[PDB]
């Protein structure tokens, strides 16, 4: 039978799900979490062959290795080895939608392994095999005999091989189908791959064994007392001499212990579970677990005879914490959480969906270093080590069932169908069975973007009945249905309503108060970080801090899903959708991370770190008020560093230890300061530094900062008279101004500054002209395609209005000779097909000191779409090694994404002024700049700028960063005004009104001089 | 006002006056105003104003110019928001159109006198033989701000000689959430640090 085309068959002969086991036979090894001789890894070199369909696999394969097979490493995704292509599709399924069938050409991966089994394993007890992750479905044979089948790519499938093995050499054969009926429940927005992509192991358990165990922790009113209750189930030979001992350890100290024979309380008319026992341990003043202080105890579960023989032991790390929603708030140990979360897919640019300890640790470190406290397993159970790491390092986790049917129409077609309840139930129940003892897991999720079906209601209730310790959430069907304890919308805006029929996304502030609503609201996804994005992030944090019931959210998402490809030369380059021949595809939609696939941060990461700070500050006089947002710990690894500078020049600084209790305040009185009579703005910057290293950060790590303007002394001092007056020379085509070794040439036909010489060296490759456009950001393009234009996206509106192709018409160009300067006046009109879009009026005043003052006044037609920017640009002939500026930095920052930037004097290598987003666009801007220095030039004013070796036209025209080529010279964009970048979502216009350039009239001024 | 610069230049078809002033108090520079006046062969006088406001001084009530005109005229005609008095944070009801009222209607007789009668969003203002063009807010009446601030009751106000005209590039919101604490919203405070406005004064 084609069990892979039958949602009624999700497995054959599969063992029951349970929490992580290792069957230690020594209690101290269990206590210490040391390796167990009874748990072996079968990871390593396996034999593999690819076929285009299951019907092509030859029967000899069951008994013999195929000569043409390759030896490959397992775990792996076969697309990563080149056997077929990975496919990048977002919503639309990768297969024709005709449940429960799959294509008849269905890539089949034939894996095999010849391995050893020692006789001792077969002289007694049970030997099972465990496949932690097989995508999407598979049949298993051992020594040519058929063992079983499994579905659900994201949870372990276990089979008893006891009766199939023999001493010494044995051979496994695993036939993995790329597509199955399980694929209809695996439509998540990610690369679609396949194979044996998680660990494979062999576990020996005794015939009489611990078959499941559940640990719960309940508390008194102030958390000063707890009771640990551990329910233990056995399978096997039940006899009166059996006992279970559960002991609780805090380090090498045994804090509590209980022993009992099997036989639970009477439960009904037929009795109780004679194969179960519940131990109850009192624990006084327990050390509580939180993401802030992940205190853990170790519980060891010993199955033994009463007279002392240990049969086997299982164990887990325990974190004493209570999770509950009360009065509309999600509380952890009685206090309201503020979720600084992020959605994290399991992605590696080389390995695909195979995860490894290093990578996971790398990610948790960076998350913590960037002030995240929580992670959502979007959108499936993760590799088991993940939970262990979040329990130990301290991150709150939303564990999510592997159920996503986004591409159905309507989205709940399968989830509302009783025929699919069985398949869905397994995805939820098996997850709970496996992960219920990890303290890091605080909330269960029913899956993602599968509408709202009655199957969800049933499963919501199943979890609520089996595990009353954690709330259950689910976003589908409008984010506030009867299947969720938490209002958990995706991309709902702070103040702006999006009233879609049936599933509106109300402003989060309004949502909380709709008639009859009382639940807490935590966005399961917000702040779509695709490309140059995260605009408006601070608006979310201000709201979260202001409204108690707005308890945070999970950014979408952590890491770009780009894959590594190699060019002829063998140089690696970052690939996205369509890059493998895959089509249809969703192009760059796979890259939405705060970090690049290799874990290098994107600029938006610092914006999130900053808004997610745990300390808040207020300045009054020279008194700084520090408020802690920690709920449980004191600031015992924190000092306050303060510095005052005048226009970037340090004047004073000091440090103060921070001693503030959770939710407390500390007042810090700053010393008598510099009252400088010299011109400029004084700026105070404070930073919280952690003097001691931690498990997650190095000594000196900076965890928070803030800046304020202090006194400002406006310059009123007059420039010293110059002993020179520029000379003007005119011809029909130009105005030439000379002054000392300097010369400026203005073209009378175009009306622009065409060239400048310093000494007798030309400075420009292209004239200085106005610029009203930008190489569109992912958010500006949104879902537009050439094949499917989206007329409401910014890029399309600008296109349609002619912004990209409007031509400057010269309206006026004059030259005048002043007492001590030459003044050039111009005016241009930008038009498009009959319509005047923008008018630019400027003056250039070149004085005897050699400075050129530029004044620009632009008018923008009120009916044209608001422009991307209002600025000037030019290609400088020089290329210099560094960029030095007085303004916001040091990283890229945009109007709606600049809170993290600090005003100071910055100095970076040129290349740091370009952000290598995989999909190229306008990038590297720095705002609120007062002075910019590049080579011999200096520009002063109040502007935003970018500078790089890539023109906006080149960036707009190239789809991948690896194809860009430095142009001659350096391109400089200096803007008086620049539009926000948006990102509340990346598939609709998302720039907030206050960040759109709609003033109609704009004024800016710059002075360009030398040195 | 302290003068910093006062220059005159002749251009091909006009004369350009350039000035700069600082306003200071107890040795601190509060505001710096830089202007250009360009007078052309058409008789139009183009005024450009660029102001700096120290970041640490309280945000000012307005950034404008004022003067006492020698004449008095029967009507005031403008193309801007109206017809009634309106302020930045209280101008939704006003409509953009061409309004024409007797001078007295440009004064609001609040019992306790204060700044009053502004009209915002004005692109053209006509009074007597004068016309002012730009994008500004204005008030015009027989009472100086000095008088209004020195006078407790409206019945004690006296028309001064001429007409006082206040033309603002920017004006602070009036607030009112309550009247016993600061009630002007941040978005209506003049906190930008640098402001620019331009006007043309010419004869009608
Ligand atoms: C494009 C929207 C209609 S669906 C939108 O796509 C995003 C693509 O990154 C993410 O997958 C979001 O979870 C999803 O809601
Ligand atoms: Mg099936
Ligand atoms: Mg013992
Ligand atoms: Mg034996
Ligand atoms: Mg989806
Ligand atoms: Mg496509
Ligand atoms: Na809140
Ligand atoms: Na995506
Ligand atoms: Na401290
Ligand atoms: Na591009
Ligand atoms: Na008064």
């Amino acid at each position: 039978r084609r069990d892979w085309e039958n949602p009624g068959v999700t497995q054959l002969n599969r063992l029951a799900a349970h929490p992580p086991f290792a069957s230690w036979r020594n209690s101290e090894e269990a206590r210490t979490d040391r390796p167990s001789q009874q748990l072996r890894s079968l990871n390593g070199e396996w034999r593999f062959a690819w076929f285009p369909a299951p019907e092509a696999v030859p029967e000899s394969w069951l008994e013999c290795d195929l000569p043409e097979a390759d030896t490959v490493v397992v775990p792996s995704n076969w697309q990563m080895h080149g056997y077929d292509a990975p496919i990048y599709t977002n919503v639309t399924y990768p297969i024709t939608v005709n449940p429960p069938f799959v294509p008849t050409e269905n890539p089949t991966g034939c894996y095999s392994l010849t391995f050893n089994v020692d006789e001792s394993w077969l002289q007694e007890g049970q030997t099972r095999i465990i496949f932690d992750g097989v995508n999407s479905a598979f049949h298993l044979w051992c020594n040519g005999r058929w063992v079983g089948y499994g579905q659900d790519s994201r949870l372990p499938s276990e089979f008893d091989l006891s009766a199939f093995l023999r001493a010494g050499e044995n051979r496994l054969a695993v036939m993995v189908l790329r597509w199955s009926d399980g694929s209809y429940l695996e439509d998540q927005d990610m690369w679609r791959m396949s194979g044996i992509f998680r660990d494979v192991s062999l576990l020996h358990k005794p015939t009489t064994q611990i078959s499941d165990f559940h640990v719960a922790t309940r508390f008194n009113d102030d958390f000063s007392r707890a009771v640990l209750e551990a329910e233990v189930q056995m399978c096997g030979e039940l006899r009166d001499y059996l006992r279970v001992t559960v002991s609780l350890w805090q380090g090498e100290t045994q804090v509590a212990s209980g022993t009992a024979p099997f036989g639970g309380e009477i439960i009904d008319e037929r009795g109780g579970y004679a194969d179960r026992v519940t131990l109850r341990l009192n624990v006084e003043n327990p050390k509580l677990w939180s993401a802030e202080i992940p205190n853990l105890y170790r519980a060891v579960v010993e199955l033994h005879t009463a007279d002392g023989t240990l049969i086997e032991a299982e164990a887990c790390d325990v974190g004493f914490r209570e999770v509950r929603i009360e009065n509309g708030l999600l509380l952890l140990n009685g206090k309201p959480l503020l979720i600084r979360g992020v959605n994290r897919h399991e992605h590696h640019p080389l390995h695909g969906q195979v995860m490894d300890e290093q990578t996971m640790v790398q990610d948790i470190l960076l998350m913590k270093q960037n002030n995240f406290n929580a992670v959502r397993c979007s959108h499936y159970p993760n590799h088991p080590l993940w939970y262990t790491l979040c329990d130990r390092y301290g991150l709150y986790v939303v564990d999510e069932a592997n159920i996503e049917t986004h591409g159905m129409v309507p989205m709940n077609r399968l989830t509302d169908d009783p025929r699919w309840l069985p398949a869905m139930s397994e995805r939820v129940t098996r997850m709970v069975q496996r992960d219920r003892n990890h303290p890091s897991v605080i909330i269960w999720s029913l899956g993602n973007e599968s509408g709202h079906g009655a199957n969800h209601d049933a499963l919501y209730r199943w979890i609520k009945s089996v595990d009353p310790s954690r709330p259950v959430q689910y976003e589908g069907g409008g984010a506030d249905t009867t299947a969720t304890d938490i209002i958990c919308p995706m991309y709902a805006r702070v103040d702006e309503d999006q009233p879609f029929p049936a599933v509106p996304k109300w402003s989060i502030k309004k949502w909380l108060s709709l008639p009859g609503e009382t639940r807490p609201l935590i966005l399961c996804e917000y702040a779509h970080a695709m490309g140059n994005s995260l605009g408006g992030f601070a608006k979310y944090w201000q709201a979260f801090r202001q409204y108690p019931r707005l308890q945070g959210g999970f950014v979408w998402d952590w890491v770009d899903q780009s894959l590594i490809k190699y060019d002829e030369n063998g140089n690696p380059w970052s690939a996205y959708g369509g890059d493998f021949g895959d089509t249809p595809n969703d192009r760059q939609f796979c890259m939405n991370g705060l970090v690049f696939a290799d874990r290098t941060p994107h600029p938006a990461l610092t914006e999130a770190k900053h808004q997610q700070q745990f300390f808040q500050f207020r300045l009054s006089g020279q008194t700084i008020e520090v408020t802690s947002e920690y709920l449980f710990r004191h600031s015992d690894n924190e000092l306050l560093h303060w510095m005052v500078a005048l226009d970037g020049k340090p004047l004073a600084s000091g440090e103060v230890p921070l001693d503030v209790a959770p939710q407390g305040k500390q007042l810090i009185e700053l010393p008598e300061l510099p009252q400088p009579e010299s011109a400029g703005q004084l700026w105070l910057t404070v930073r919280v530094v952690q003097p001691n290293a931690t498990a997650w950060s190095e000594a000196g790590h900076i965890s928070a900062w803030q800046q304020w303007r202090l006194a400002e002394n406006l310059s009123v001092t007059l420039p010293a008279a110059s002993h020179a007056i520029p000379h003007l020379t005119t011809s029909e085509m130009d105005f030439c101004i000379e002054l000392g070794n300097k010369r400026w040439q203005f073209n009378r036909q175009s009306g622009f500054l065409s060239q400048m010489w310093i000494g007798d060296k030309k400075q420009l490759l292209t004239p200085l002209r106005d610029q009203f456009t930008r190489a569109p950001l992912d958010n500006d393009i949104a879902v537009s395609e050439a094949t499917r234009i989206d007329p409401n996206a910014w890029v399309e509106r600008w296109k349609a209005a002619g912004h990209y192709q409007a031509e400057a018409a010269l309206l006026q160009c004059t030259a005048d000779t002043l007492a001590d300067a030459v003044l050039i006046t111009t005016a241009h009109a930008w038009q498009h097909q009959g319509k005047t879009l923008f008018i630019s009026r400027k003056t250039y005043r070149i004085d005897g000191s050699g400075q050129m003052a530029i004044t620009v006044d632009v008018e923008v037609a009120s009916d044209t779409p608001h422009p991307a920017r209002i600025g000037l640009n030019c290609q400088l002939a020089q290329v210099a090694e560094r960029v030095n500026w007085l303004g916001l930095g040091p990283q890229e920052n945009y109007p709606d994404r600049l809170t993290a930037a600090c005003f100071d004097r910055w100095d970076l290598p040129l290349s740091d002024m370009y952000t290598p987003y995989v999909f190229p666009s306008e990038n590297g801007l720095r705002c609120g700049t007062r002075e910019l220095n590049y080579g011999p030039h200096q520009w002063r004013g109040d502007f935003q700028f970018n500078i790089s070796r890539y023109s906006q036209q080149q960036l707009m025209e190239t789809s991948h960063r690896h194809l860009l080529h430095a142009e001659e010279g350096t391109w400089l964009n200096i803007d008086g005004f620049h539009m926000g970048i948006g990102g509340d979502d990346s598939w609709s216009p998302s720039v907030s009104a206050e960040f759109q350039l709609s003033a109609g009239r704009y004024h800016y001024q710059l002075v360009w001089c030398q040195k």
